[PDB]
């Protein structure tokens, strides 16, 4: 087809990006993540209780509201770390961009209050495969391929910094405007997931990580670079990050100091410098700066994985390109 369609995202604190769609008769618009990281598409019920914060303080599906709305009701939940996310098929009809897609998608009627709480965004618009979708339903860019109005099957990732555009999806292609040079490709692993593989971790000049290689999932969704605890112990330990809680940190005078970061996917050494990694709220040697990688064990059969979310996408522009099962890189501007 001849249609490319990009959506606006907002940009909040560098951890959520954003963009809104608009499902049923007449459009009900929602904030939504577009994450590759996941395969169904979720905004919150009416269904839903009061008593849940998440729903209380987001945007909710109303389907008595929409003349276009089709029942389903089959029940889909999401094993979430915190606790289960979970409700009901419905179809309806999603306006993404420029774009009408009929799409099925779970109305949210439970969710842990943490971390849904603080999500600025109502719900999430996953942009993997049908081989990870719950329920095994049509993904919503499935839907849109089907339709043969893209001018290529590909999609595109630009996030800001923080902060002035926050950020930009655009469907059937990518935009020039915010990239530099020309993309870099590397073949996902397998069709189903976009993971790729990576063959080596760096601090400085030196490969201290994945040196046999290991999997890089491309998870848009995600807020951090994460590895799994083990190898982010050791990352940690290379640049000299204090464990807390639920996060790593270095004295903020170090901030500037810490080494680059290098991730080496397909033919390039993709290398974060400390300013893109660290949160640097002070140069303070009486403050504690919080690092934008955190460790996170993904089960089987994702992970174990490393995970390159926004903070690997702020500096590297992305395509996912379904067409021919790759993920392209260019250097953001
Ligand atoms: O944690 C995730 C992730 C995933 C995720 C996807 C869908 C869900 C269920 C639907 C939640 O819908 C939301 C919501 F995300 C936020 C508020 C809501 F009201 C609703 Cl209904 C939960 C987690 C999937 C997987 C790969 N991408 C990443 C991460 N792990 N997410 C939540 C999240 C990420 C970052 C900050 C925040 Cl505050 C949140 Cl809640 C989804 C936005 C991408
Ligand atoms: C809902 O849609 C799915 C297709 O993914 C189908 O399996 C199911 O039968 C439908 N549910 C009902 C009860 O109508």
């Amino acid at each position: 087809g001849n249609t490319t369609s990009s959506v606006i995202l907002t940009n909040y604190m560098d951890t959520q990006y954003y963009g809104e769609i608009g499902i049923g008769t007449p459009p009900q618009t929602f904030k939504v993540v577009f994450d590759t990281g996941s395969s169904n598409v979720w905004v919150p019920s009416s269904k839903c209780s009061r008593l849940y914060t998440a729903c209380v303080y987001h945007k909710l599906f109303d389907a008595s509201d929409s003349s276009s709305y089709k029942h389903n009701g089959t029940e889909l939940t999401l094993r979430y770390s915190t606790g289960t996310v979970s409700g009901f098929l419905s179809q309806d009809i999603i306006t993404v961009g420029g774009i009408t897609v009929t799409q099925m998608f779970g109305e949210v009627t439970e969710m842990p209050a943490l971390p849904f709480m603080l999500a600025e965004f109502d719900g999430v618009v996953g942009m993997g495969f049908i081989e990870q979708a719950i329920g095994r339903v049509t993904p919503i860019f499935d839907n849109i391929i089907s339709q043969g109005v893209l001018k290529e099957d590909v999609f595109s990732f630009y996030y800001n910094r923080d902060s002035s555009l926050g950020g930009q999806i655009v469907l059937g292609g990518s935009d020039p405007q915010h990239y530099e040079g020309n993309f870099h490709y590397i073949n996902l692993i397998k069709t189903g997931v976009w993971q790729i593989q990576m063959k080596g971790v760096s601090v400085g000049s030196s490969t201290l990580l994945c040196e046999d290689g290991c999997l890089a999932l491309v998870d848009t969704g995600a807020s951090y670079i994460s590895g799994s605890t083990s190898s982010i112990e050791k990352l940690m330990e290379a640049l000299g990050a204090k464990k807390r809680l639920f996060d790593y940190v270095v004295k903020c005078n170090e901030g500037p100091t810490l080494p680059d970061i290098s991730f080496h996917l397909g033919g390039k050494e993709y290398t974060l410098t400390s300013a893109d990694y660290v949160f640097q709220e002070s140069y303070s040697s009486k403050k504690l700066c919080t690092l934008a990688i955190h460790a996170m064990d993904i089960p089987p059969p994702t992970g174990p994985t490393w995970a390159l979310g926004a903070t690997f996408i702020r500096k590297f522009y992305t395509e996912f390109d379904r067409r021919n099962n790759r993920i392209g890189f260019a250097l953001a501007r």
